[PDB]
């Protein structure tokens, strides 16, 4: 029945949407085209953040490490980095920006420090995670063109890689409390994932969107009374200029989660 709904709800949105719910009360999972590719757009900001905080692990003081912000350095979304233009932010301020607030000015530091998209990639790699692909920089990683493999994974790859990085043992202990923290303070989410959950239950998740209409959201989920979920709904849309559907990503949530 699950299936039907998820079914139902496709068709009436017009595009192609992608799901993947790990349950960890009984390790199960429910899957829709799962195993497709999606544009990931500013979901990836999850995986640049936790490469740097895995650097961090051997490097102590890395997350204090000051980097300058200048005006070469805006593209097109920059709410908090445009706000420190001609002065330096750390890298914790810069992991937070980037999952707090999409800031892709932030996104972009991360990737440079660590090496570049293919080193983000190669840290998704050195986890288990061989399906992740950060090809580009911002602004031009969300582009989302249907067909194009760039930039993208399938939500089974991003729900298995996000319970590792938030409950499991990608991360340190204090490092995996950090992205959590991090998630769970997001401001960009509460038409996504949570939109379509009770309004008890306690959500850290990472949002993104793009062309063709793409509408992104990943999240992990503490249901109340309940022991955690992890839950990706991407979703993308045929017409270069559509609009976004956060909606749609809550109602799969509400789908997936009923009962």
């Amino acid at each position: 029945d699950v299936q039907q709904k998820l079914a139902e709800l496709e068709r009436q949105s017009g595009g192609r949407l992608g799901v993947a719910l790990i349950n960890t009360a009984d390790n199960s999972q429910i899957l829709y085209r799962a195993d497709e590719r999606f544009a990931m757009c500013s979901t990836s900001k999850v995986m640049a953040a936790a490469a740097v905080l895995k650097k961090s692990e051997s490097e102590p003081n890395l997350l204090n490490q000051r980097v300058e912000i200048k005006k070469s350095d805006l593209v097109n979304y920059n709410p908090i980095a445009e706000k420190h233009v001609n002065g330096t932010m750390s890298l914790a301020e810069l992991s937070a920006a980037a999952l707090q607030y999409s800031d892709n000015v932030a996104m972009n530091k991360l990737i440079a420090h660590v090496g570049g998209p293919a080193s983000v990639t190669a840290f998704a790699r050195q986890l288990g995670d061989e399906t992740f692909r950060l090809d580009r920089t911002q602004p031009t990683l969300n582009t989302a063109i249907p067909g194009d493999p760039r930039d993208t994974t399938s939500p089974r790859a991003m729900a298995q890689t996000l319970r590792n990085l938030t409950l499991g043992k990608a991360l340190g202990d204090s490092q995996r409390a950090q992205l959590v923290t991090w998630m769970k303070g997001n401001t960009t989410g509460a038409a996504s994932i949570q939109a379509g959950l009770p309004a008890s239950w306690v959500v850290g998740d990472k949002t993104g969107s793009g062309g063709y209409g793409t509408t992104n959201d990943i999240a992990v989920i503490w249901p109340k009374d309940r022991a955690p979920l992890i839950l990706v709904t991407y979703f993308t849309q045929p017409q270069p200029k559509a609009e976004s559907r956060r909606d749609v990503l809550a109602s799969a949530a509400k789908i997936v989660t009923d009962g």
